[PDB]
């Protein structure tokens, strides 16, 4: 039994449940939920079974080197490993310039790790080649939040769940992907049974079993569906002119200033009867969803990958925001437009930290000369050290690696050989014979390690301390609960030594530990609308998270952004009750985005949509959840969901083996037969390394956010 409990954060989803880690004699023995965090001491099965993951001996515990391409990976000392890393990166720069090198990181890295790596690269080497897996995930929501509101991140919090009276859940399997939050959604409807839930997703998932209405629309057509909802809202006079006349601007299909009549005129193109056939849904679903949405006392929307992983990803985020803005279902408890973040730290580490190729910390942008100067000053750099061109975004990064333009890359706390789209193309790029790939990776069964030239053994999870920022602007600390095993070291320390040895100015990496970097990050946020200077380590050790803006030590944090009296970034003396201060006139923007479809729609040759999805027992590539026997009990291996009425028509029975084929590859998979998938749709999970499904998927990206369309491509099925 535990002699002490160590406060931290669940290693997995963007719900960011707080955890207490029971330790006895330097060994973790137990785990419970933080009663004092938003989750109220509740964890899902994954969270509960983190202790066997932390205790696993199946770890990378010494540095490894692959002397030659194709060779065995063999033990090498830390000092040799760091010199090789430093010397290779420094030579690449020396010879070919800063853009020859890259960082490919993670929403699972601590905020401090991503902060150091971002600084080393952008301020140290002089390259903006810094990107990470939230590009694969949250970049569409950043675009939607920035274009609609002028600033990133939700404006409500999880607490709004407890007061909503309608939930519109689109592109989200909340029960399998954010279990604690789904339980909270179900709980609210349990307590207030008048509560209405619309679940919009081409698949019928466990999330829909609390839904008043499940809209099983055809993949790609939710933009039309959502415009059609605004038509209805407008048509039946369910909109909120006192709101939008004061607080909202309208932009036409060309992106030019327009107005409410322009909005109305545009929406004539999305009448319910016409859009109902596009979407393959009964028309009464458009009227029902719209009315529930608008008539409800308070409406909260929630979405994830089905919206974001799309070539029209940004546009889809805007269309959700349009509904909240036309109705004024925003800036009020219960009423908010809440994008769900998938990773434990995409928000804290990557989005807020500006650890993407076009960004700078705390709201700043690379193309922006003032922001560059603001950072050169804060970081003590010579003028112009920060390059004015964005670096390579993830897809183009790995394309650049394939061409030989990026010669040295660091991969940290991600598994891109398993999780990048269009894998045959990526595996080739990653096999460039003159590339130097360094992997910071905790588990030896990560398929990406088959591409690494050097592997560095990290402290995992609560083997070290640092901050995770979840989907609700909550910054929570994990304190160190146990020692790392073998030769495992905190990546914050590894990065500093790397930098130092590679000729970076030591004033740039002046950090003994992760606390040191936090204090600087605190400083770099100060005065911005991301200001969290009031989150001292002391505060974060005692509290179970603070929600930013939190500009000072006597400030409790912020639940309602953009709201006079609740958001410290809204001047107390501001004339209006709301203030969208990310736009220069204080107004949010309704965008009249034309509705299109997938980059690769089905046709005669490939008559099926193919989608890819989460499953509850498995975390992404299964290098962690795979260490837990109980998590292997329901879904041990990959499958392909097939619709019943589709199956029968083509002579496919259940458990039967099928070849899923697309323009790029062909994979045998046992068929799972249900009404889960709507007619003309199949779905594959991605946790199985023996079934690298991203070999089938296309690579196309939102032209703005550069997120890949993993959620749609054209496939075909054939009895093995
Ligand atoms: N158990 C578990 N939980 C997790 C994770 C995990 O690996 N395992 N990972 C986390 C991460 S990083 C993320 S990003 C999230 C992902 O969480 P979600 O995005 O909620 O989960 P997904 O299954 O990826 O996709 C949700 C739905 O998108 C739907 N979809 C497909 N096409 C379309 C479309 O055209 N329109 C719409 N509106 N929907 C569509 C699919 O039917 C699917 O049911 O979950 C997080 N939580
Ligand atoms: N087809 C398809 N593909 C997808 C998606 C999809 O919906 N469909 N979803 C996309 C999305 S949203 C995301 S978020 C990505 C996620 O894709 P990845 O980030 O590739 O998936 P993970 O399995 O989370 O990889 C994290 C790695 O970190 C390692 N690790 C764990 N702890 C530590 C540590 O302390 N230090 C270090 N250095 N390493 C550690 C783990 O062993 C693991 O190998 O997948 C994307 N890929
Ligand atoms: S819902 Fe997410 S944060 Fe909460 S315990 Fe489950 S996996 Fe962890
Ligand atoms: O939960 N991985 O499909
Ligand atoms: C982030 N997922
Ligand atoms: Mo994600």
């Amino acid at each position: 039994r535990p002699e002490k409990w160590v406060k931290g954060v669940c290693r997995y989803c963007g719900t960011g449940c707080g955890v207490l880690v029971g330790v006895k004699d330097g060994k973790a023995v137990a785990i419970q939920g933080n009663p004092n965090n938003h989750n109220a001491g509740l964890l899902c099965l994954k969270g509960s079974l983190l202790i066997p993951v932390l205790n696993s001996k199946e770890r990378v515990t010494q540095p490894l080197v692959r002397r030659h391409k194709g060779g065995k990976l063999e033990p090498v000392s830390w000092d040799e490993a760091l010199d090789l890393m430093a010397s290779r990166f420094r030579s690449s720069i020396d010879m070919y310039g800063p853009n020859s090198v890259a960082w490919y990181g993670s929403g699972q890295c601590l905020t401090e790790e991503s902060y150091v790596a971002n600084k080393i690269f952008k301020g140290g080497f002089g390259t903006n080649n810094v990107d990470g897996n939230p590009r694969l995930c949250m970049a569409s929501a950043v675009g939607g939040y920035v274009t609609s509101f002028g600033k990133d991140e939700p404006m409500g919090t999880y607490a709004d769940i407890d007061q909503a009276t309608c939930f519109f859940i689109i592109g989200s399997n909340t029960s399998e992907a954010h279990p604690v939050l789904f339980r909270r959604i179900a709980r609210r409807k349990q307590v207030e049974p008048g509560v209405k839930i619309i679940v919009a997703d081409p698949r019928r998932t466990n999330t829909s079993r609390i839904a008043d209405m499940h809209v099983a629309f055809r993949p790609g057509t939710d933009l039309a569906f959502m415009h059609s909802m605004a038509w209805v809202i407008i048509n039946e006079e369910l909109d909120n002119p006192r709101f939008w006349q004061r607080y909202v601007n309208f932009m036409d299909a060309e992106g030019k200033p327009s107005d409410f009549e322009g909005y109305k005129a545009f929406l004539e193109n999305y009448r319910p009867e016409k859009v109902a056939e596009i979407c393959r849904v009964p028309v009464e679903q458009i009227y029902g969803a719209a009315r529930a949405f608008a008539e409800s006392a308070a409406t909260m929307s929630l979405w994830c990958m089905g919206i974001n992983q799309r070539v029209q990803g940004v546009f889809a985020n805007n269309l959700i925001h349009n509904l909240h803005l036309i109705t004024g279902q925003i800036c009020r408890p219960g009423a908010t437009s809440f994008s769900l973040t998938g990773q434990p730290n995409a928000c804290g580490g990557v989005r807020d930290g500006g650890a993407l190729s076009h960004l700078l910390p705390a709201g700043r942008a690379i193309p922006n000369a003032k922001h560059r100067a603001e950072m050169e000053k804060l970081w003590g750099l010579p003028e112009g050290r920060i390059a004015p061109e964005p670096g390579y975004h993830t897809v183009a990064l790995f394309e650049a690696l394939g061409r030989g333009d990026v010669k040295c890359m660091i991969i940290c706390e991600t598994n891109p050989a398993h999780t990048l789209p269009n894998l045959n193309k990526v595996h080739k790029a990653m096999s460039h014979p003159e590339s130097f790939i360094v992997c910071i990776e905790a588990f030896p069964d990560a398929v990406t390690l088959e591409y690494a030239d050097l592997v560095l053994p990290p402290a995992f999870w609560c083997e070290r301390d640092g901050v995770y920022g979840c989907g609700e602007r909550r910054y929570s600390l994990t304190e160190k609960a146990v020692d790392p095993p073998g030769q495992c070291r905190p990546t914050v320390n590894t990065l500093v030594e790397f930098a130092r040895r590679a000729g970076v100015d030591p004033q740039l990496v002046n950090f003994r530990n992760a606390e040191d970097v936090w204090n600087e990050w605190r400083m770099v946020s100060k005065g911005t609308t991301y200001d969290f200077w009031g989150m001292t380590r002391e505060r974060l050790r005692k509290e179970s998270g603070l929600i930013w803006p939190c500009p000072s030590e006597d400030h409790p944090g912020t639940s309602l952004r953009y709201v006079r009296g609740q958001d410290p970034c809204v001047p107390a003396d501001h004339p209006d009750r709301f203030f969208f201060y990310g736009k220069p006139d204080g107004r949010a923007v309704i965008w009249m985005r034309p509705a299109k479809g997938a980059a690769e729609e089905p046709d005669a040759e490939y008559p099926l949509y193919l989608t890819s999805m989460r499953v509850i027992d498995h975390w992404h590539t299964a290098t962690m959840t795979g260490k837990v026997p109980e998590l292997q009990k329901a879904n041990p291996i990959a499958f392909v969901e097939i619709n019943e009425e589709d199956a029968a028509r083509t002579g496919i029975k259940h458990g039967d083996s099928v070849i899923v084929e697309t323009r790029r590859d062909a994979m045998e998979l046992p068929a799972r037969v249900s009404d889960v998938c709507r007619p003309g749709l199949i779905a594959v999970p991605f946790f199985d390394p023996k079934k690298l499904v991203n070999k089938l998927f296309l690579d196309a990206t939102d032209p703005v956010s550069r997120e890949p369309e993993y959620k749609i491509c054209a496939a075909r099925v054939r009895k093995a």
